[PDB]
């Protein structure tokens, strides 16, 4: 009944494409072409999905607030969401776009497939693309930084759903709020860092990511900053990053996190960004977010009823 | 034995590595250094097929003409070995560098950590690197014009050796010549024209890849252009080209051949870019090259004895 990237997890390859529509609220007939590229979509995740089982593929199409109403007068908007760019007075690199096409796959052949196929569909006169971004998982699924990424991530089907994606039962079902921020590493500023450096600012150890004990790490290290609770609930989500870049060149994180609940990201964001205690992440040292989005994946249903 | 990237077929993922050395003739420190550097990359690269036998790693590193004499002293330099900046008066793009490090593999993981690993070793003080490419394979072996590319590539190790690899008790056994090229296509010129105008400038036909007969297709298609034989003897080479790039922005193929005579390529350069006959390849018409550098790839023995 969701979309098919929050449950499924380990993907190896992930592309991102963020961007503007290009079609007016008026223009009846430009939406409707849309819409039919939106179930071309749905349709060749399934076909490829059966074609390719070993590539896990799973794909993803997202909207914001402020294009909302232009692509649906039937689906109520979400009730959290609203434009990243709110967040600009204490966060850089805010960037709200329109659209948020996310696929994930175990083969860069048919990611790229995918992806490829479906840029084609909708075409550059529907969809102006700010961002195209071709992740890969990394050796024992380490972050550029060298320590391991996703050892708290929620695991397996049930809690993905709890923390992944809107309650039964709940305005919009089954949907997602959605997070997107890339990072670009300053690794020349990190890689001479002393262990104990490196290891404070993270908040686990390098080699195995065992916890820091709470007492010995920073109250600044990056766990410390996102495992965050309220009235006794964790604020968990699911998180689907994955390193990019060039070796020789520009390279960082391309971060992403589903949620049934935009607060549980917002307030992970007002704590390492300083809002919460005035005290920012470590990890923010040696890393800088330029881009940034908020959007809604819909439920499968409502994708398709738009 | 030769180095690992001419044999082997059908790599999901290749990446490519070209720049210049940083090391003066006269650095022997520094040229010692270097030397090490090689060594561990060969190591590296046994220790990750022992590990990931179903990456099925491959990787070579490749010298220039011009900086042959910088980094030996003892092995002879090999007897067609030139820069590729001779053919600048009729082929575009060259741009030949000192260094080629192309690394292949079935996993992206295991071949962005062989070469971020080896581009650490060597550092920013011995190489400046000028360009970083990830190819990758795409569903059913197509290049971006969507026809099947490696169809008449010398297959088996027995016809690979033969024309990939200098012949035993000639100087530099079993070494490779190398050339690389970036191509940039222009798929919008492409995708409109009919079946029968791509299938007359490749020269095979595109769903299934079948020739078509030299005498119902012309003299500039491509397969025209690079099946050439001289004294009765075909001068085949050994293709490892990949595609590369963005949907939403440049792409292309970033192409490479390795031979046992450098002429093999050259002939088929001078034929692809009007030097024989005033005619120019029509898949000129859609891509450009954007690069090029002709390279020498030492067997492993040369390698590690330079
Ligand atoms: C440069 C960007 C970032 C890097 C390199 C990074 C890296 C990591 C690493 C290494 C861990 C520890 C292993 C794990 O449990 O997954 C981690 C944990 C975590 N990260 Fe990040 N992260 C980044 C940005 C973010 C952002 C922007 C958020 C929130 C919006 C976030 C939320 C989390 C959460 C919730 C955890 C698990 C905390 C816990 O409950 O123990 N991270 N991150
Ligand atoms: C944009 C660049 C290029 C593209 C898209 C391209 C594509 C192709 C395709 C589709 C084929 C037919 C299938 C096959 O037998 O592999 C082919 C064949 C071939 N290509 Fe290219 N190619 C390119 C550049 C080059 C260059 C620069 C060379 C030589 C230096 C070259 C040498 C060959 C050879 C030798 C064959 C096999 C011909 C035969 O014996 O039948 N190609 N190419
Ligand atoms: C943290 N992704
Ligand atoms: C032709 N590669």
């Amino acid at each position: 009944m969701a979309q098919s990237t929050v449950l499924p997890m380990h993907c190896l390859y992930g592309i991102f494409l963020e961007g503007n529509l290009k079609i007016q609220k008026n223009d009846q007939e430009g939406l409707k072409k849309f819409k039919d590229n939106i179930k071309k979509f749905t349709l060749e995740l399934d076909e490829i999905d059966k074609i390719s089982p070993q590539s896990r593929i799973g794909g993803a199409i997202c909207f914001s607030s402020d294009i909302w109403d232009t692509v649906t007068k039937k689906i109520s908007k979400p009730k959290e969401l609203k434009s990243v760019n709110t967040l600009s007075s204490y966060m850089p690199g805010t960037s709200q776009r329109d659209i948020l096409i996310h696929i994930i796959s175990d083969r860069m052949d048919t990611c790229f497939k995918l992806a490829q196929d479906t840029m084609r569909n909708f075409g550059e006169d529907q969809l102006d693309i700010k961002q195209e971004i071709h992740g890969f998982r990394r050796v024992e699924e380490r972050d550029l930084t060298d320590f391991i990424d996703g050892t708290e991530n929620p695991d397996g089907d049930e809690l993905r759903t709890q923390y992944g994606l809107v309650a039964a039962g709940q305005p919009n079902e089954f949907g997602s709020y959605v997070f997107t921020q890339r990072y670009v590493h300053n690794l020349k500023k990190w890689y001479p860092e002393p262990l104990s450096v490196q290891q404070d600012t993270v908040g686990r150890t390098k080699k195995d990511s065992i916890e820091i004990p709470r007492d010995k790490r920073p109250i600044t290290s990056h766990v410390s900053r996102t495992d965050l609770s309220e009235n006794g609930k964790d604020l968990k989500i699911v998180r689907q990053s994955l390193p990019y870049g060039q070796i020789t060149g520009e390279k960082g994180l391309m971060f992403i996190a589903y949620a049934c609940s935009l607060h549980n990201i917002e307030k992970q964001l007002q704590s390492m960004f300083g809002q919460l205690d005035g005290k920012h992440d470590l990890l923010l040292k040696y890393t800088t977010p330029v881009t940034g989005s908020f959007y809604f994946a819909p439920s499968k249903k409502e994708l398709l009823e738009l």
